[PDB]
């Protein structure tokens, strides 16, 4: 599996609004082939960006989503997005261990 | 829940050895109170650091682990650690949503 993190930059104090929008649009990625889920992570220390941690069965499944479905998923709402920037951080899962 | 990511810097070519050592000690933190699990993430694009993504029921549970058990968990092995640096990135989980798979 792979992990693709969108690290989002938002103005100071814009956090609550960003979170609000994600919550409202939490289910935009439903039904996507190869999608394993995502977390929205609020920064507390060591980072100032929100991490949108998305999980996929393969890089192929992610690239398929990015090439259309993601664009549709981000369309159709309130103008003026909150983010001032974003960086895509891409990983392969080496280990995945549960807490026993 | 909270997420604590240890972002590890390793020399070129040091990847496999780091991964090896994590695999060997993967189950040292397994029964820690409040520990929900972890992933070791190998960078492919946009980052050069390994991300060690650890999940905890609370900041309190993580802090208890760090103040002793974590030190114990990292002790007693190869006299030459691989990493050249590390930064702890700390988050609160706002949303956690499942998928198709
Ligand atoms: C994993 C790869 C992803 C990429 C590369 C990506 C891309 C982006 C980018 C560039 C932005 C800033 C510009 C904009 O707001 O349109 C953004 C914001 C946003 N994205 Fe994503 N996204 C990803 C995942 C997700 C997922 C999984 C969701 C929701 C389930 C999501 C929902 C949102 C929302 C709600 C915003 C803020 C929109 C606003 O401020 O009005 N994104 N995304
Ligand atoms: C937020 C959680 C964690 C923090 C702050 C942390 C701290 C550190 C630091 C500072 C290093 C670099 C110095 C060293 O090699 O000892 C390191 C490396 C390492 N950590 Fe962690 N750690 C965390 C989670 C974990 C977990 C969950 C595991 C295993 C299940 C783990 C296993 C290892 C291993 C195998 C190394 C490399 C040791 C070597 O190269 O010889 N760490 N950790
Ligand atoms: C979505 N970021
Ligand atoms: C462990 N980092």
């Amino acid at each position: 599996p792979v992990v693709k993190i969108n690290a989002i930059e938002v103005p100071a104090g814009a956090g609550p609004e960003l979170e609000k929008r994600f919550a409202h649009r939490a289910h935009a990625v439903e039904n996507s082939p190869g999608f394993l889920g995502f977390q929205l992570l609020r920064p507390v220390k060591g980072e100032e960006r929100y991490f949108v941690v998305t999980h996929w069965e393969s890089d192929e499944a992610f690239q398929a989503w990015a090439n259309g479905p993601a664009i549709a998923a981000h369309a159709g709402h309130r103008a003026n997005p909150v983010a001032t920037g974003a960086s895509l951080l891409e990983f392969e899962v080496v280990l995945d261990v549960g807490g026993t």
